[PDB]
């Protein structure tokens, strides 16, 4: 079934959305620790009115639940030599969700699933392993569990 | 001596949060002016399109009126500099950067909101107006010898 | 008695020294945590051949043990609106040794004392409260104890 | 002929050296501008007594002049997903010397040549295009000159052994 935004409208591919915590402000690029600059991790900003860095969703025009999708940050500047596409830091113990994935490759595929109670609330799951958060340098950072509830706000 | 209006045409209120958005990239934010100064912070225009800016509250020494002494203070849950979030002029610098750390009750921190050019709800900060200069992180607010702004209410 | 450098020579005021851990490289400015940029703390660099940021010692020309001295970083550029003089962050729980002190004021007075093993090895003590270290953002940061952080003074050639 | 260090001793491969400006302190990693974090550029530190970040030299045990060598930073921490080996940023207009090269590949080969009068003073040349410097974010950054291999805009260097 269709993934809905905060206005209850269906999510469209190639459309800009803030991924906002459903449970501070939105989700943003920040480095995971002082040992890694690139690629970047995804942290919840502690600043109350910051909407997040927008993302576009792509499918290998509706975004449906339980289907393979790829999340890519939308930014006019990017200081890392790799992509803005979310992926899993396989090497790390923490299993941080990091940038630099290939949006056409399976290493970058997540699934948007419904999350408990409230409407328009979702979780990211990787194939069942869900995306959660861990305390890190800049605040809560997205990690692959062995769930971090999110909403999608349309960028007006 | 008429009311300053926000982007919705509503009058500005003191002790209310507003994004100061360029009228002319996203809103106005704290960033350091160059690699020689960390504190206090300057005010730069973010190059990221949907960043609203760091909110400010306006205070008067409840309406904010044009051509009256006001003080602009950043609203932030964290502040890593040992001084205030109140805008003021970096007197020492050649560039005359608008910097944080002013005293909101003191005259060193008084600006006046004046009408700018054509469009409604467009203003400037002032007979020396606030403009911008190229700096480290992008356009930084400076005192001229005008940088047009709108006030968006933080909903 | 005179404080000696790593060459066994007496320390002189207004002379540049690296304060090197006696126990990684020398002592350097870094911020203590992500909530404070200025003033700066003093951390031990984890990079093996970095000598530290040099300091000059001042007295309110010989530097003697158990006498009031003030430590001031020597740097051509300084991005904080305060001094390069070491002092104690009174407000913090950790009691970080921070920059921004007044070198003529008592808030900035430390005493160089002999430390245990080996010649030319010293500790900083504040009036007895000694200077130790704590884990912080960038690595071990100098703090005032209630574990003394042993130091040598290397002359800057 | 052998490249000599600041003590006049011949340079050895797999040995740590500070590359110090012959002409501020030594050469260090810093980003080139606010648009690039990785890979890193090479800047001259403006802090007088900072020796530089040490490098080891490798040859595809003596380091000789006018022979292909590769310069690799020696560092306990490295936050970029690529190597510590110097190479040329081909894409950039400035032609910054950047990290992330392959030390066994030709993209990373420099040649150490004599510079001017004074002994133990050298330049880096790429095959004749010499390494110079340009004003950048953190200070003078190493760049590849266009040059007919002269010492005019070449960035003169000494090698200090890390004791
Ligand atoms: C808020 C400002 C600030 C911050 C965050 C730092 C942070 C640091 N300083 Mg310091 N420093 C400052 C102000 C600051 N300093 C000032 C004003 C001076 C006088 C000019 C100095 C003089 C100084 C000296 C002489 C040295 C340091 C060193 C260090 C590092 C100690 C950690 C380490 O040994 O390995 C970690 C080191 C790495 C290089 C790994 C990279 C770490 C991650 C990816 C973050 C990138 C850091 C980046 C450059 C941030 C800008 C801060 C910059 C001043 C370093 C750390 C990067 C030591 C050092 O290591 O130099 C590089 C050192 O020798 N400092
Ligand atoms: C290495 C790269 C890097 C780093 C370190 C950061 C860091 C951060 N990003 Mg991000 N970001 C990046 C890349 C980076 N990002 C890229 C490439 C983009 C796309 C262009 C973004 C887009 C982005 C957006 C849209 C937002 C952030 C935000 C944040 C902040 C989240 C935590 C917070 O709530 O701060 C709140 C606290 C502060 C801002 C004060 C910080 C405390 C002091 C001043 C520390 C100063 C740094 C110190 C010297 C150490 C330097 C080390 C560093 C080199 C690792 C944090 C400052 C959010 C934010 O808060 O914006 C400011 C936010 O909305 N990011
Ligand atoms: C030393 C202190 C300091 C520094 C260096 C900065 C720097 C910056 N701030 Mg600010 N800020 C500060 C203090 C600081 N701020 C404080 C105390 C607050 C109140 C909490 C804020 C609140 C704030 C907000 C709300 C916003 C900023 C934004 C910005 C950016 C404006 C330029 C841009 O559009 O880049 C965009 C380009 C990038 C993010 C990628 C550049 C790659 C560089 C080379 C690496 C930079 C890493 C990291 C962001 C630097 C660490 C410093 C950190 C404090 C931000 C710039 C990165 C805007 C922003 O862009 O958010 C991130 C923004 O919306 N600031
Ligand atoms: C992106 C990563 C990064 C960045 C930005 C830097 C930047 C710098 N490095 Mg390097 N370095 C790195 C990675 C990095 N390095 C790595 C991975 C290593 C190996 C572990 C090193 C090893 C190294 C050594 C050994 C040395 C440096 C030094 C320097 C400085 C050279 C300019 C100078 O003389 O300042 C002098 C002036 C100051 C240090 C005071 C300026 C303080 C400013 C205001 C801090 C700015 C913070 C602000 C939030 C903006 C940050 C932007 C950032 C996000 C890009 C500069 C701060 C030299 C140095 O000077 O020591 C720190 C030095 O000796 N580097």
């Amino acid at each position: 079934e269709p993934v809905k935004d905060t206005n209850g409208n269906p999510l469209k591919i190639e459309t800009r959305y803030f991924i906002q915590p459903a449970s501070g402000g939105g989700l943003v690029p920040a480095n995971v620790d002082l040992s890694h600059l690139c690629p970047l991790g995804i942290v919840r900003t502690s600043l109350p009115y910051q909407p997040g860095l927008p993302v576009t969703i792509s499918t290998p025009n509706d975004v449906l639940t339980n289907t393979n999708i790829a999340i890519t940050f939308d930014a006019p500047i990017w200081p890392c030599p790799s992509s803005k596409t979310w992926t899993v830091d396989s090497s790390s113990e923490e299993k941080y969700i990091i940038t630099g994935g290939d949006p056409k490759s399976g290493e970058s595929f997540f699934r948007i699933e419904k999350y408990g109670n409230g409407k328009n609330t979702y979780k990211l799951v990787r194939y069942g392993k869900s995306v959660g958060s861990t305390k890190s340098l800049w605040g809560p950072a997205l990690v692959l569990n062995d769930a971090f509830p999110i909403k999608f706000r349309e960028v007006d």
